[PDB]
């Protein structure tokens, strides 16, 4: 019944990957006629991975109005997300434009540019504060204004103007910089550090408009991201937060994005993150760094 009694019977029967094909079984599934057009192939990284029609963000300018992009609304938790693949060559404008019309304070990056020595997602953000970039197909310019280099993810202020109007904004990039080649994190903290640094922005309060979440394909790391942000926000506003099933939720959000966690490891991690992210809110400072044996692994 208790989500961490829950846990440790589910690690002693080993029984994750049974829960995570249950789920797969489960998931609800909705057309996806746009996103399979012609047309749209250049726009998506992959042919299995789509957005809904009834939840995919529409572009507004005078042209096609296609990104691989989502809108997920928890009703109950009273937060919105928008769901996104990394932007590829020719769809970093098209990313930007979304930035901006749907007012988005925050970006949330959850891989890095390149890993394993394949290029998961362009560079679709300047480097350098004397090198700002354009985008002529949807006529926006970004500046980087600063970065705040950490051991585990780092943090930007950008800059994003409207060139037809000149109106400009300041948006917050958070990028975590250490998710592993395989598999997922040992432990949670860096992830957990990472997530309240989010909140303590302001972020993803509803003065704005919904974060802006991605990975490579915008479904596994990015569902981790959003399943325990959304987990956390229940277990305070519920009279017991035992009663959260993550499992429940988890089926809630897919029914606004397919495919959300992609393997019984990233189950496992996104119930382990709720665990000791409520714990550390409860007041336990114990599960905020990990302990290292003396060893020499490598
Ligand atoms: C559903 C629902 C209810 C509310 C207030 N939001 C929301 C939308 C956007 C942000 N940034 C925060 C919250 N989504």
């Amino acid at each position: 019944m208790e989500m961490e009694k829950e846990f440790e019977q589910i690690d002693k029967s080993g029984s994750w990957a049974a829960i995570y094909q249950d789920i797969r079984h489960e998931a609800s599934d909705f057309p996806c006629r746009v996103a399979k057009l012609p047309k749209n192939k250049n726009r998506n990284r992959y042919r299995d991975v789509s957005p809904f029609d009834h939840s995919r963000i529409k572009l507004h300018q005078e042209d096609n109005d296609y990104i691989n992009a989502s809108l997920i609304k928890m009703e109950e938790a009273q937060r919105s997300y928008i769901l996104t693949q990394g932007p590829l060559p020719n769809t970093c404008g098209h990313f930007w434009e979304m930035v901006w019309e749907q007012k988005s304070r925050g970006v949330v990056m959850l891989n890095r540019v390149m890993e394993k020595g394949s290029l998961k997602c362009a560079q679709y953000w300047p480097q350098k504060e004397e090198k700002e970039m354009i985008f002529e197909d949807t006529n926006l310019k970004l500046t980087l204004i600063s970065e705040d280099i950490k051991s585990y993810y780092t943090v930007r202020q950008l800059e994003l103007e409207n060139l037809t109007t000149q109106e400009t904004r300041e948006i917050l990039h958070f990028h975590y910089t250490t998710w592993p080649d395989f598999g997922v994190p040992e432990s949670p903290a860096s992830f957990l550090n990472f997530l309240f640094k989010v909140r303590e922005s302001g972020s993803l309060s509803p003065e704005h408009g919904p974060v802006v979440v991605h990975c490579s394909a915008g479904i596994g790391r990015s569902g981790t991201f959003c399943l325990a942000d959304t987990c956390l926000l229940l277990m305070d506003k519920r009279k017991d937060p035992s009663s959260v099933d993550i499992k429940k939720v988890l089926l809630e959000m897919r029914k606004f994005r397919m495919g959300l966690i992609q393997t019984a490891d990233q189950l496992r991690f996104s119930y382990l993150a709720v665990i000791e992210g409520a714990k550390f809110i409860m007041g336990d400072s114990s599960v905020q760094d990990q302990w290292k044996e003396l060893s020499h692994e490598d």
